[PDB]
């Protein structure tokens, strides 16, 4: 009773089965359907998770007025996400004017001063990276990159956010959609043990925060800070390992800038380029948020084009980072793309793994900061050369979530 | 896990139960309800529809600051009410934007000239509706006001907004909002038949509006157009009925502006003065709507009172309207409380039969006349009694809309 609405507005894409949608095209991840359909309609096209209409966009201009230009009055909140329960006020969550009052109360915590205060309180995690490394190489055995990178992402955000310090069912979401108002009334670890990033939370509060709502933000934090560090942690040596030259060319810069195995500083980390240009380059292949997308909340039109109410605008960042009509070779692992040379022909709204506008990533310095303490102090100690089950090439989850198939696994050799 | 809310605000109210909140009270109907709590926490007052906090105000300021001072910024759309399907595109049920575009499409249908052209019109059916009482009234045998009333109600309201001349569920509703877009999902006399209020709707087309969106504004003034003008003047001719002084006060006048049964004309009926003070007199005691309501869109603290999101702000338009504090003797038919005399006695914001604000009642000047209209040239034939069989006093309906428990029915003699 919907599946119209791109018809009428003479939008291209897949036509719709009736309930499902578009869904069943999923069969290859989001990734591929994003590609795939790129490849066919162009510019713009449209599709519907169900009986809710997507409309996806890959011009530049149209892309920042999106983001960044009707940001706080058109494209303010993302597709609703439920159930949250206490969850819905959390700051990735907020709609409206409750997330950006979480938006001011929580950005002073990612400023260029209070990521300088945690270098020295995560230069600790690092070394017991490094000796946690250090067991499992002169032990001739292959590591699984994701557990040794996620027990360093864990140790880091609860002592950055706290102080503390220690060694399948979404597909009826879309379908049913008015099944997620069910499960809200339908209805603990943290609930108490909230009961730094901690600090400031009840330091902006001396139109305060609450305390179910601080810890809401506590446990976004925990999400992000984990997973998202230790898989493309995992990414990276995975293309440092496949591309050795790359791996000793970081190796070099490193030693030049940090000699005698110096402990990486916060004005020594944004010195190294060539690091910076590795992980921009992984980030570029794997976006792990895959989509970037806006809840079109009253009828617009934005560069031309008319937007109805409601549809969610979508930005395929997988498949724009991987568009030949902007880079040449694009399946290629190349960090060249991100020199000083030739950073200047890349459009900041083709390329956005962190996002854009004032809902970017809230975390994003403090995520390359974190995985670039992390990459300096291991590749400092080893090599890294795949092994016999390293799965060669990388295969992506055809899943929900960015991650590989078969875990990273490579050889480690202390230097 | 919603039910202190008003707890926390220090608001009063009585305690909910779980699930239900407070609908168990309902037993008495929406009006006895209100009344009893009106008496119990005074002006302000908290409950909860199910989970629905909805909070209750009676003080005259308060009332103008939802209404009228903030009611394009904070109080623009009412509870939500489905499942609707296509007629979400209806006036009386669309939201924000939607409904402002809505408005004024269909604002200048209820103006001064267009009502004008309609008494011509009107005058039609009322000598119908006269001829249907002569029969009924030489055959001496009491009248049901509500069938000879409705088919007068029907026949205005497809003749001036088309043209055409021809002579137990939603209590879970409440409890399970979550089931609304249940039904949605789940899912025509009319959706043919639109293809004058039907002129100017297509005039009004010649930013327009759709066809689709222009049944269900017919459909939404042809409820209004019949239930609510038959049940007004069954509640008027009880009322004439049970205070015979009224009656004939009221034929006196009629006859003194239109001698030898004059035809009524648009500036006769304005000029009766005692005609419009039994109307007002009657809507005070019986106004049909009972409640309105506005959903609080964000936080707000309107006259010194903090009011959160999503929390639906109540006026108690019956419970207001018996309000000792404001009418003396509020149970006796006195239509003297409206003489230009102690018409000045009389806040607007307490008395509000058709809202105020924006969002009042569109068709409020072309029911008033209809039924004007229509009391005119009836009441210039015929005199009205209580039969045997008529309820005295009259009990309200204790379910939802308000209505009489039996349906009235008086002698008719013809003068
Ligand atoms: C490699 C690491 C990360 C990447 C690539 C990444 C990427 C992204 C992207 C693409 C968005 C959405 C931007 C948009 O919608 O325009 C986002 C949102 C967000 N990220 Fe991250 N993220 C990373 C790590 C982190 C970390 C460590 C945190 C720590 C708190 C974090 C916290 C957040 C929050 C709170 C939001 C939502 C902000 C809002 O809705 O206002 N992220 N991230
Ligand atoms: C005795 C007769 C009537 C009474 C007492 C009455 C009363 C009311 C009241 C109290 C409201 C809500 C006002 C508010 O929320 O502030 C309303 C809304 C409305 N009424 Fe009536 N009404 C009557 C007859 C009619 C008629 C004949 C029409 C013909 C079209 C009509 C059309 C509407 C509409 C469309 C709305 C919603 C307006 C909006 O939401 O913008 N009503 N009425
Ligand atoms: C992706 C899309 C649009 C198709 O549907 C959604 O699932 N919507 C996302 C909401 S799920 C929730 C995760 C969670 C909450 C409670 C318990 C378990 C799990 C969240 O709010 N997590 C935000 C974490 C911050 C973050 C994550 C990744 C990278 N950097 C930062 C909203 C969303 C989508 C994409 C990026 C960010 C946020
Ligand atoms: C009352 C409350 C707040 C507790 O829940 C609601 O049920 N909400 C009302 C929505 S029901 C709908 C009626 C209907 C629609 C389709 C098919 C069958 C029935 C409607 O939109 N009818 C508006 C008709 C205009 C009117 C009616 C009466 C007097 N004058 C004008 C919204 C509402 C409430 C009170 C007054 C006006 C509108």
């Amino acid at each position: 009773h919907s599946h119209g609405l791109f018809k009428k507005l003479g939008i291209p894409g897949p036509t719709p089965l009736p309930f499902l949608g578009n869904i069943l095209s999923y069969h290859k991840g989001f990734c591929m359907f994003d590609m795939e359909c790129h490849k066919k309609y162009g510019k713009v096209w449209g599709f519907y998770d169900g009986q809710q209409p997507v409309l996806a966009i890959t011009d530049p201009d149209m892309i920042k007025t999106v983001l960044v230009k009707e940001c706080y009055s058109v494209f303010t909140n993302r597709r609703p996400f439920g159930p949250v329960g206490f969850m819905k006020s959390a700051i990735s969550i907020a709609e409206d004017e409750e997330w950006k009052r979480l938006r001011s109360l929580l950005s002073p915590t990612f400023t260029s001063g209070k990521l300088k205060e945690m270098v020295p309180i995560i230069a600790q995690y690092g070394d017991v990276l490094v000796r946690n490394l250090r067991r499992e190489a002169e032990t001739g055995k292959p590591v699984t990159l994701k557990d040794v990178f996620g027990a360093y992402s864990m140790d880091v955000i609860t002592s950055t956010s706290f102080g503390v310090n220690i060694d399948p069912f979404f597909l009826s979401i879309t379908v049913f959609p008015f099944l997620i108002p069910i499960l809200e009334v339908l209805n603990n670890f943290l609930r108490k043990s909230v009961k730094d990033f901690l600090q400031l939370m009840i330091d902006s509060q001396n139109k305060a925060l609450s305390d179910l709502e601080l810890v809401a933000q506590s446990i976004i934090f925990i999400f992000a800070g984990y997973e998202t560090t230790s898989s493309v942690l995992s990414f990276i040596m995975y293309e440092l390992a496949t591309h050795p030259d790359v791996q000793q060319k970081l190796q070099e810069e490193i030693d030049a800038v940090l000699p005698n195995k110096a402990p990486p500083t916060y004005d020594t980390v944004l010195q190294m380029e060539y690091l910076d240009m590795v992980v921009n380059e992984t980030l570029r292949l794997f976006p792990i948020a895959m989509r970037l997308e806006r809840v079109c909340k009253k009828d617009v039109e934005i560069n031309g084009m008319f937007i109805p109410k409601g549809v969610v605008v979508m930005i395929p960042s997988y498949a724009l980072h991987r568009d030949p009509k902007y880079w040449t070779e694009p399946e290629k692992f190349l960090p060249e793309r991100f020199s000083k040379k030739n950073k200047d022909n890349i459009d900041p709204y083709i390329y956005t793994p962190f996002g854009s506008g004032p809902r970017n990533c809230i975390g994003m310095r403090f995520a390359l900061m974190n995985m670039k303490l992390a990459l300096i102090r291991v590749l400092q100690n080893f090599s890294f050369k795949p092994c016999k089950e390293t799965q060669i090439p990388l295969k992506l989850s055809l899943g929900g979530l960015l991650q590989p198939e078969k875990p990273v696994v490579l050889k480690v050799e202390s230097r």
